[PDB]
């Protein structure tokens, strides 16, 4: 079984931190923030050998037919945000209005996921993003690239959501 996970949201909230923490158990410091790739991974998941293909996005915000393409071939999406960036939660909406675009559905798996939650300088309330995942019907987990906390409960809670979508 292979899932198609996407991993989204602003520059510099850790999305390639995420990607590298999940496939090679690494903290990289900096991760060039024009480099765009897909990385497989493969995992065993409630007892499912699966293999993970996570699109870590990223160069510039741009809107292509080919753009649309790559992103409308994610099964789930990771919105990712960080705890210390109030732009980085704003723009969660964007990001739920482009896979509700490109997916042609109201019904597509995603996580919330708040990371640098490691930070002391928090400027998002749990609560703030807790009501927003209500809202949208979806799980929020803190995460932090640094210390890996959370960091295989996101992907894997993303991974139970497509599951979910695939019994509807
Ligand atoms: C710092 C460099 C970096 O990580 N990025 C991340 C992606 N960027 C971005 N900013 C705003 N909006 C978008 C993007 C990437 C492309 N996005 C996009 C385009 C087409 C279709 C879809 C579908 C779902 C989600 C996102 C999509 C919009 C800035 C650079
Ligand atoms: N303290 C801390 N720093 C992080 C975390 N995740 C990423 N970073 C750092 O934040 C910066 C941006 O991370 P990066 O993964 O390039 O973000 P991206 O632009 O979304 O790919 C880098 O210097 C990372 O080392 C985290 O959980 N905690
Ligand atoms: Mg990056």
């Amino acid at each position: 079984t292979e899932y198609k996970l996407v991993v989204v949201g602003a520059c510099g909230v850790g999305k390639s931190a995420l990607t590298i923490q999940l496939i090679q158990n690494h903290f990289v410091d900096e991760y060039d923030p024009t480099i765009e790739d897909s990385y497989r991974k493969q995992v065993v998941i409630d007892g499912e050998t699966s293999l993970l293909d996570i699109l870590d996005t990223a160069g510039q915000e741009e809107y292509s037919a080919m753009r649309d393409q790559y992103m409308r071939t994610g099964e789930g999406f990771l919105l990712v945000f960080a705890i210390n960036n109030t732009k980085s939660f704003e723009d969660i909406h964007h990001y739920r209005e482009q896979i509700k675009r490109v997916k042609d559905s109201e019904d597509v798996p995603m996580v919330l996921v708040g990371n640098k939650s490691d930070l002391p300088s928090r400027t998002v309330d749990t609560k703030q993003a807790q009501d927003l995942a209500r809202s949208y019907g979806i799980p929020f987990i803190e995460t932090s690239a640094k210390t890996r906390q959370g960091v295989d409960d996101a992907f894997y809670t993303l991974v139970r959501e497509i599951r979910k979508h695939k019994e509807k």
